[PDB]
Formats: C-alpha cells, sequence, structure tokens
C-alpha cells in the first residue's frame, strides 16, 4: 500500500494529479548527496562533482529523501511525490557526510543549466554569502532553470545562501499546524514555505524515514514547480516562481512565511 505523507496532502498535490498533472516531461535536478536507486524512485540521470566518492548513489540518505518528496512514484508502495512523474536527475554536490564546497555546488548549477533542467532543488545552504555561489545561481537562472533552495536550519531571522540571493526561490518550513518550525530560518528574502516537520520519504536500503528540515520543505515547492511547468510548458522560471507565490495560502507574517504555504491545487487551476 502507498501512504500519502501529511505534507503531500497539505500542499494538495493529489488535486493536481487528478487533473492529469504529475510533472511528466519536467526535468528536476536534485543537488544533494546523490539519489539512491530505490523501488519507489525513477532516476533518469545525473552527474557528480564530489571527488573520490561514487558518481551514482547516495551514501548519506539526505538526497534520496529529498528526491522522494519531489517524485516518489505513484503506485501501490511507499510514498507519493508532489510530482510523481518528474524526470529526476541526481546531481551530487555534497558528499556522504552531507557537506560540500562552493565549487561543487557551483559545478552542479552549471551542469543543471547546460543540461536543460527546468527546476533545480538545493536542500542545502550556509548563513554566509559566496560570489562564486551567487554567480552560479545567476547562471542557472539565466539558462532557464528555476533554482529552489532551503532557508536553513538555524532558526534565526536571516536566511541562508544560496536561498537569500534574489534569483533563488527561498523555502522555509512549517510544522503540522502550519506554524514556523523552530529550526526554520526566516527574514528578508523568504519566498514561500512548505511542510518540513516529520516528513516521511524514501531512504537508501529500500526503506522510508521521516526527517525534519528546511531541506524537506524545499522539495515540496520544487515538485509544485514541476506541476506548473507541465501545465504551462512555455512559462519561464520567473513565471512559475511568481505563480507559486501568488497562489500560495497566505499565512500573514511574511518575515516568517514569505507568500505563505505552497498550494498545488490553486497553482494548477
Ligand atoms: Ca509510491
Ligand atoms: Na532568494
Amino acid at each position: 500500500a502507498q501512504s500519502v505523507p501529511w505534507g503531500i496532502s497539505r500542499v494538495q498535490a493529489p488535486a493536481a494529479h487528478n487533473r492529469g498533472l504529475t510533472g511528466s516531461g519536467v526535468k528536476v535536478a536534485v543537488l544533494d548527496t546523490g539519489i539512491s536507486t530505490h523501488p519507489d524512485l525513477n532516476i533518469r540521470g545525473g552527474a557528480s562533482f564530489v571527488p573520490g566518492e561514487p558518481s551514482t548513489q547516495d551514501g548519506n540518505g539526505h538526497g534520496t529523501h529529498v528526491a522522494g518528496t519531489i517524485a516518489a512514484l505513484n503506485n501501490s508502495i511507499g510514498v507519493l511525490g508532489v510530482a510523481p512523474s518528474a524526470e529526476l536527475y541526481a546531481v551530487k554536490v555534497l558528499g556522504a557526510s552531507g557537506s560540500g564546497s562552493v565549487s561543487s555546488i557551483a559545478q552542479g548549477l552549471e551542469w543543471a543549466g547546460n543540461n536543460g533542467m527546468h527546476v533545480a532543488n538545493l536542500s542545502l545552504g550556509s548563513p554566509s554569502p559566496s560570489a562564486t555561489l551567487e554567480q552560479a545561481v545567476n547562471s542557472a537562472t539565466s539558462r532557464g532553470v528555476l533554482v529552489v533552495a532551503a532557508s536553513g536550519n538555524s532558526g534565526a531571522g536571516s536566511i541562508s545562501y544560496p536561498a537569500r540571493y534574489a534569483n533563488a526561490m527561498a523555502v522555509g518550513a512549517t510544522d503540522q499546524n502550519n506554524n514556523r518550525a523552530s529550526f526554520s530560518q526566516y527574514g528578508a528574502g523568504l519566498d514561500i514555505v512548505a511542510p518540513g516537520v516529520n516528513v516521511q520519504s524514501t531512504y537508501p536500503g529500500s526503506t522510508y524515514a521521516s526527517l525534519n528540515g528546511t531541506s524537506m520543505a524545499t522539495p515540496h515547492v520544487a515538485g509544485a514547480a514541476a506541476l506548473v511547468k507541465q501545465k504551462n510548458p512555455s512559462w519561464s522560471n520567473v513565471q512559475i516562481r511568481n505563480h507559486l507565490k501568488n497562489t500560495a495560502t497566505s499565512l500573514g507574517s511574511t518575515n516568517l512565511y514569505g507568500s505563505g504555504l505552497v498550494n498545488a491545487e490553486a497553482a494548477t487551476r
């Protein structure tokens, strides 16, 4: 039996699926620790920029979990992504320890724009800026990618980079009541929020696990973007981003929540 995680329901993804919108034909790059092969995932391809570790698969689990929130397959097992037909690409920019360099992340963003990705999910960040990172976000954006990135885990009232850059779409995390999660960074530059507490998804070893993080919020919006792209395949990154913000459920306090809670039903009418 397939379980629908509470966050997938809360963002109303199944309403999109019932309109025939599942992310089919939309290329989504997951810039993370890798993506493990898993019965409940379809990984179309990818690249690695982490020296000395295998170019495929995920020795941490983070990237596999994130991938499943975007695109766990719609079937009779496991979980269900926001965009279960999305074409997933595993772009390994963090090593098994879960950290990477500005270099590798930039190399991943270059790869994404050069390979025609429509959406790049970056469940990663740091509080401090980097011109190399900034230039890489701008690059992916220029080449047509919608860059979606986590606000960060510190709980404080500035958001992390690359999320904080204008051309990245910054995502914070809500809890099961839609209140800001205690670890969810907030402040100037936040675009939107999504579920990020007790988020069950795919994990290496053919299993499933629940995680807390802004890294778990992010893929809800990356998947919503894929839904909107399928419905409107000529729209730009910016048009998709703006539509997602405009159709979000306002939660007030934009310093905490940006434009509010991502709403896949409202985004795909
Ligand atoms: Ca499934
Ligand atoms: Na931003």
